[PDB]
């Protein structure tokens, strides 16, 4: 069921399933997706949880206010959505920019977080080498092409042409990070939120928010702080990795998980950035088991 | 990844598959009739990242020894207990199907301090009448359920079961594929046959249906499993029950009421499946179990 909540004088669409008398799980998408990306995962988790999957402001079926769509704008709208829905605590399941939102939420409200399941996550990246980082000789080529594209996204004029005019994030980056080829009916709901250049403003804003080489400084610092909190947190964590992944290499995932407390690491196999589309059943089954286990003993 | 090893047990030996970090919690995987640790082969790789996985072949099954014993349920209890002691396992998760669940329930009733959690499916319970065997509320399942009762009544009949199971190898050749929705590949089916090259080698396979707790017979097993089920109902350790549609020993409707009656039991619905759920749902079961263990161990 796909519903709409009034949020800050605009609205956010969201998908909801499960008995609403169970622990809440918030599913947080990133760029350039929507709650659509969780569509095959939700039915596997709904038997054990009240699943809520919002569309970020300016994404999916959410409102399109005339705002900057910076990371901190998303923070405000997501906070307001959570308040409006009356959610007092939740598990968080996140990918891409959803992870930055999840990390920042957890840092500000540690009492809120029952657990964090995450994948293909954002972290401060001191150099461009740390974006699509990997130590695997065969992957060096793919990594450099990603770097080259996102450098252009973050270049004035060039990013506008690519994303606003040519729709490169939806038409190229999205399919580029899915191993399988989506059916027409699966791809179409990724296109429908973004019919015009103006509508694509949020999709351009996001790569310009990535914390790379100190910029943008405010996001970089916020995410450094959020990551410090995560490393100091004691709630359960579940990290998924694909092979070779994109933002998170399998070897990095192992090191990162070991750098936290109470972080399990689940290996999904062949995958790139949008792991949900290649591994929905594995993700859903894993998350559901994990919530069941936590709730049994917490 | 996965090594196959052998342990000396009570003068004989049990084979077992082992994979995972030796500093992780132990998970014991327990097969039933007429299978072996082979049935866990596609589940083990999904749990080994979070746990030290140990999957024994029951005495007289798979690559385990074939001592001259009756292969009654209590014989299996003794050999499994002895295996656990020999490997020096002091606590474990249990993952079980079929007679594996009877063994797990009986172990948990005697040594609840040993059980970190129980994940189970298509399990054995005391069945006061034949109608409780392959019980279905569903009109369109009734004939198939009746056929199953007729087959197992024959297995339990002196002379008849011998002809069917020892001579015709019906448990391996018919009952097993009968309880799998997909068709197994030749290479997947062959390791189910190799433990049982002769009629006499099939004695443990004939022994099991004759141990099923149905209408009070055999009395010792019926009593033991009544007691084990009482303990399960009162138990406080985490549980995970998987169900297929329609299943075989456990109907979806029965599963839902059963899980809801227990303490700390989650129910995981797998979709189309019969008795040998691992073969149709290895990935779903493995991912579920791994997530569940990871969650529990994160909270202590
Ligand atoms: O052990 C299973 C699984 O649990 C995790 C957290 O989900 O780690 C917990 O258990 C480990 C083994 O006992 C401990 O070493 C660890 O401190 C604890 O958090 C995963 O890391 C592990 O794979
Ligand atoms: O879930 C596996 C994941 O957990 C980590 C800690 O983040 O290690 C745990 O699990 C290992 C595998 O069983 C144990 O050997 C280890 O002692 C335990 O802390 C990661 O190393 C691993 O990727
Ligand atoms: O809650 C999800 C899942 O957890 C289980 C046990 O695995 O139940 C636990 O959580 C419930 C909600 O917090 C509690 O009411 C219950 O007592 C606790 O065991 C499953 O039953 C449930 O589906
Ligand atoms: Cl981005
Ligand atoms: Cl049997």
């Amino acid at each position: 069921e796909i519903r709409r909540a009034p949020v800050l004088g605009s609205s956010m669409a969201y998908r909801e399933t499960g008995a609403q008398d169970a622990p809440v799980v918030l599913f947080l998408h990133g760029n350039p997706t929507s709650s659509h990306i969780w569509r095959n995962i939700l039915p596997l988790v709904s038997p054990v949880a009240h699943c809520i999957a919002p569309d970020l402001i300016g994404f999916g079926q959410s409102g399109k206010p005339d705002i900057a769509y910076r990371f901190f704008d998303h923070v405000r709208y997501l906070d307001a959505f959570i308040e409006q829905r009356g959610v007092t605590s939740a598990y968080l399941v996140a990918q891409d920019w959803g992870t930055a939102l999840a990390f920042h939420l957890a840092a500000r409200r540690p009492d809120f977080v029952r657990g964090l399941a995450f994948m293909e996550f954002i972290r401060p990246m001191p150099t461009w080498q740390d974006f699509h980082h990997t130590e695997v000789a065969e992957e060096q080529d793919h990594a450099e092409a990603a770097r080259a594209v996102f450098r252009k996204f973050r270049t004035p004029g060039e990013g506008e042409a690519m994303i606003l005019e040519a729709n490169a994030f939806v038409e190229r980056v999205l399919p580029g990070g899915i191993v399988r080829k989506l059916g027409d009916e699966e791809m179409a709901p990724y296109r429908t939120p973004f019919p015009t250049p103006e509508s694509r403003r949020p999709v351009l804003a996001f790569p310009r928010e990535l914390p790379i080489a100190g910029e943008p400084a405010d996001v970089y610092e916020a995410l450094q702080s959020a990551h410090a909190a995560l490393a100091a947190s004691s709630y359960p964590k579940l990290l998924f990795t694909g092979e070779p992944g994109a933002l998170v290499s399998p070897e990095f995932a192992e090191r990162f998980a070991a750098s936290l407390t109470r972080c399990a690491l689940i290996r999904l196999g062949a995958g790139l950035h949008y792991l949900q589309e290649d591994h929905a059943d594995a993700i859903g089954r894993s998350v559901a088991g994990w919530i069941a286990g936590i709730e049994a003993v917490r």
